[PDB]
């Protein structure tokens, strides 16, 4: 029974999760100044034209915004990967603080949120094969920063007071993923994990190096969720990112000079 807490928080995770201890974890902190250049990288295609958004899901750490995987309908190609990474869900990563919230950090900055889109690999059938393999997954990392609001992200925003207890969900279709990108797809990459146990080393991550911009107002939104359930006492959910994991033995890959 984890969670972000003193007492039950990343620092605790490996006693029941020893691969939090491994030596492929995430996050990172992106040292831009030593990630090379690749020219080997193919161009990322992101194809989110048919995307079919179903539901959004308050899980009791974040919520989720959950799509349709039964078809390739939004998928995630080229850059690092090899062969359909189909989108699943997308979630985020907050802070209590603009100051704080992102899981990867830039050069030790941390963004006042981050964005996830989860994409798994189609050659495994499908999202709980996938998590079992090194290469199952690929998860497209947006950094969120406090100035403009960003248009595509009201409609999520507007929609959490319906979710905001543990198990909530909340009908959510028709909601098009390509308004919470920013304009460049330069990246770094590298392969970690999931950052929540199981802590699985499962993930080929894509990190933009762009972030896009939200309103103080619409992180402040986030902010009002709970990890709690409805009639246990309030513990707003903020802070749900866990803090940089050593590199180890990994390179951290630019798509751009
Ligand atoms: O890495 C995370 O944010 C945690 C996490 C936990 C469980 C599933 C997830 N997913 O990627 O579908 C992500
Ligand atoms: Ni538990
Ligand atoms: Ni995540």
């Amino acid at each position: 029974h984890w969670g972000y807490g003193k007492h039950n928080g990343p620092e605790h995770w490996h006693k029941d999760f020893p691969i939090a201890k491994g030596e492929r974890q995430s996050p990172v902190d992106i040292d831009t100044h030593t990630a090379k250049y690749d020219p080997s990288l193919k161009p990322l295609s992101v194809s989110y034209d048919q995307a079919t958004s179903l539901r959004i899901l308050n899980n009791g750490h974040a919520f989720n915004v959950e799509f349709d995987d039964s078809q390739d309908k939004a998928v995630l190609k080229g850059g690092p990967l090899d062969g359909t990474y189909r989108l699943i869900q997308f979630h985020f990563h907050w802070g209590s603080l603009d100051g704080q919230g992102s899981e990867h950090t830039v050069d030790k900055k941390k963004y006042a949120a981050e964005l996830h889109l989860v994409h798994w690999n189609t050659k495994y059938g499908d999202f709980g094969k996938a998590v079992q393999q090194p290469d199952g997954l690929a998860v497209l990392g947006i950094f969120l920063k406090v100035g403009s609001a960003k248009p595509g992200l009201q409609k999520v925003v507007d929609v959490l007071d319906s979710i905001k207890t543990k198990g909530k969900s909340a009908d959510f279709t028709n909601f098009d993923p390509r308004g919470l990108l920013p304009e460049s797809l330069d990246y770094w990459t590298y392969p970690g994990s999931l950052t929540t146990p199981p802590l699985l080393e499962c993930v080929t991550w894509i990190v933009l190096k762009e972030p896009i911009s939200v309103s103080s107002e619409q992180v402040l939104k986030f902010r009002k969720l709970n990890f709690n359930g409805e009639g246990e006492p309030e513990e707003l959910m903020v802070d749900n990112w866990r803090p940089a994991q050593p590199l180890k033995n990994r390179q951290i890959k630019a798509s751009f000079k």
